[PDB]
């Protein structure tokens, strides 16, 4: 029993992290096959970040201006190109630790593990979720750019995120591994505000099912509700509108616990209207929304990789 | 910026996890050099667990009754011995992935990362802390025994925990890697109650310093207090008594934030007496006590391994 915020084993990703230096700027890169992926602002100085013209900045950059280092061994850069906001550095040696991998762009509400790195060296691993405003609540200091988020399917590593920047509200933003930012953000040292921090309703419900599985059941009320009525109460507390697809996804957890999805929505509705009265649910005094229905099933079943 | 519950990279430990089968029972083991460490109750059946006599049960167990499997390759068992509550299986092949390692028994209040495994395969990684009642709040299903907790010092993996059992209150208990249980617990299928769940006061204070570093500062009051006066209020809320050593350990964080330790204690005292008024601190509606002063410094500085 027990339920914990759990990240994937980071071993397969640690073997792909390198250090990319371009002048004064040093950040992390991802060495897959004979390609190194890193944020394109590695070519910016302490002044160009306000309004960088990456096409012009890349003109006076040659293959030899990129220092790619894996541990204490250097990789020879034989080619480079800019794909959106990521830089692809063609090296001459294929990474011997390259695992089976995919490039996947995730949707808001999906979760992934982040391997925070500095100078091409892993610092730690923690679980995240793509917010509805396309940001992530992470832990990133200077030099952490290039750290990647990933999911693991058995033996296939699914790369979905790369850290690029922090927003003025202490929240972070990045791109997928094809260089396209999540959301309306740009790799620019400007004032970019994020939208309203919406709560992932289907994830709260899946987390409530996890609590029922693990003994926490005081919040189970004697009420039920409808989808439209719940969404009227959810829209005032900045909750994602619940859809019929979300109900279907919660199907497995509903059948396993004998508690209908709409009955669980009524329990959430009361927790939103009455609070938690100082009580806790799975050791949390607040409603957690960073477990997908899939994370709950995986953790409660013992799925390995 | 940002502060997250962060576990060490699990890569160095994934390469040491094996599957140990003894009859019907299957659990995980730790392959270091030519030794495999696993809980001794791998030799118990579904009935002996109530009152096992491990000396007698081990008499009719031979080297060949232990099936150690690393992936799809088997290790030949050439010797076995019982050291307290762990079994040491002498194999003929040294693990080629053995990292620099230590066997360290940690104290209550220290933190470590757990690599939850099933059938010798890693499932996930999460950060824990040794509770003052010598339990841990983890996520363990059937077949997870043998999973280990660890800290990493640069390139040295410090092994400190091995999962053995769950207590009737959904909390977990285990031993160090020399077989000695943490606390008064025994590897027995009996009713073993845990003590009062005390909060690690020095860890709450270190976490409050982290909040001040990361912008959360509404809880900073205009008060101060003394050590004795704080402990009078802390003993009623089941908080660990604060000592002068704890003050010294918080020295680095105090000097970095310009906030004296006793001033921070006064802010905690008010949070204990008045609550958090529905507000949050680093995204938590409850006081977190699973960050040591060292975890805070490490995460806020960018220490790599
Ligand atoms: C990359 O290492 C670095 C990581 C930041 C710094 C601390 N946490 C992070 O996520 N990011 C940058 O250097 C980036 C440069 C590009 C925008 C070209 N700028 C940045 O992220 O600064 C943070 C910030 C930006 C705008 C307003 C307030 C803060
Ligand atoms: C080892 O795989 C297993 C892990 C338990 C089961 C789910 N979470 C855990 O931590 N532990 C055992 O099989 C163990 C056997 C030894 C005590 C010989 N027994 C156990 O942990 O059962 C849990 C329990 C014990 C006593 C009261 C209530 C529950």
């Amino acid at each position: 029993s027990g339920f914990r915020k759990m990240a994937f084993p980071s071993g397969k990703v640690e073997g792909c992290m390198v250090q990319v230096t371009c002048g004064t700027t040093t950040l992390n890169g991802l060495w897959l096959d004979d390609v190194v992926y890193c944020p394109r602002h590695v070519i910016c100085t302490s002044e160009d970040m306000l309004n960088p013209n990456y096409e012009d900045l890349l003109i006076r950059k040659s293959n030899h201006n990129f220092l790619v280092q894996a541990g204490n061994v250097q990789l020879r850069v034989i080619g480079h190109s800019m794909q959106n906001c990521v830089l692809k550095l063609k090296v001459d040696t294929a990474n011997p630790k390259t695992p089976k991998y995919k490039f996947v762009r995730i949707q808001p509400g999906q979760t992934f593990s982040v391997l925070a790195c500095y100078n091409g060296s892993p610092s730690g691993v923690y679980q995240c979720a793509m917010r509805p405003n396309f940001t992530i609540k992470g832990s990133f200091l200077n030099g952490s750019c290039g750290s990647v988020g990933f999911n693991i399917d058995y033996d296939c590593v699914s790369f979905c995120y790369m850290a690029h920047m922090e927003l003025p509200t202490g929240v972070h933003a990045g791109t997928d591994l094809e260089g396209n930012f999540y959301g309306p953000f740009v790799d620019r040292q400007t004032a970019q505000a994020a939208g309203t921090d919406t709560t992932i309703t289907v994830n709260v419900l899946a987390w409530l099912y996890a609590a029922v599985i693990n003994g926490d059941r005081w919040f189970l009320n004697r009420f039920t509700t409808t989808l439209n009525d719940f969404n009227l109460v959810a829209m005032k507390y900045n909750y994602e509108p619940l859809t019929q697809d979300h109900v279907d996804i919660l199907g497995p957890l509903s059948a396993q616990t004998g508690i209908a999805v709409l009955d669980m929505c009524a329990s959430l509705k009361e927790l939103l209207q009455n609070g938690m009265n100082g009580r806790t649910i799975l050791g949390s005094a607040l409603l957690e929304d960073e477990f997908t229905p899939f994370d709950v099933v995986r953790q409660c079943s013992g799925v390995t990789f």
